């Protein structure tokens, strides 16, 4: 935790198909990883505009931005300086999947994210393929230590257009490149987080996002 500062940057690439539509993204982000707030300025770079929904995509731009309380062990800034991967998948109620991977590494006090992902079989007249989202709802993630590396699961809604949301089911597997002897593991915890876009140019080819994510053990009272 040593090299994660009060103050970081971080540098992603990115690159994905959805629907077979190739496409790659870069952003530069700064935030407060004790705050657990970050923003990234987000460029599609090849490939854009999008025919489809920026906000699918908003998850794949930070788990070191998290604000841990004393006692909750931090697995994502312990995981330093070798950093973490991240495994997901996202399932759509009305057909379509997401399947991304990411790298966590840090380089000369700058950390850097390199994400690879695949979607597919979102349907043609839905809102994602047609883009009548407005963003995600605040969410909740549980966080389940497993041989070593955390599981989360997490259920996501996005806003549509005209009322009502798209639910999306989200499964993680979150691993440490440090050896298991070097991590405090935590127990089950859970991250509140606030995903909003806070600015957009260029029909979604510009894209301001803002996160705070904060972590906490189960605080409600206990008869056992």
């Amino acid at each position: 935790e040593e090299l994660i500062k009060e103050n970081m940057h971080s540098k992603l690439y990115l690159e994905g198909s959805v629907n077979g539509h190739q496409f790659k993204c870069t952003h530069e982000g700064e935030g407060k990883p004790y705050e657990g707030t970050q923003t990234n300025r987000i460029k599609v770079v090849e490939g854009g505009p999008l025919p489809f929904a920026f906000d699918i995509l908003a998850t794949m731009f930070s788990k070191a931005f998290i604000k841990y309380p004393k006692g909750l062990p931090d697995y994502f800034k312990q995981s330093f300086p070798e950093g973490f991967t991240w495994e997901r998948t996202m399932v759509f109620e009305d057909g379509g999947v997401l399947t991304a991977t990411q790298d966590t590494s840090l380089q000369d006090g700058c950390l850097i994210y390199n994400v690879k992902l695949r979607g597919v079989n979102f349907p043609a007249n839905g809102p994602v393929m047609k883009q009548t989202t407005l963003g995600w709802e605040p969410s909740t993630e549980t966080l389940y230590p497993a041989d070593g590396a955390l599981e989360g699961r997490c259920d996501m809604a996005l806003k549509l257009v005209g009322g009502g949301h798209l639910h999306c089911n989200f499964k993680t597997t979150y691993k440490s490149k440090k050896p298991a002897k070097n991590l405090k593991m935590p127990g089950v915890h859970y991250v509140d987080r606030r995903l909003e876009r806070i600015k957009e140019a260029d029909n979604e080819t510009y894209v301001e996002q803002h996160e705070v994510a904060v972590a906490r053990y189960c605080d409600l009272p206990s008869k056992l």
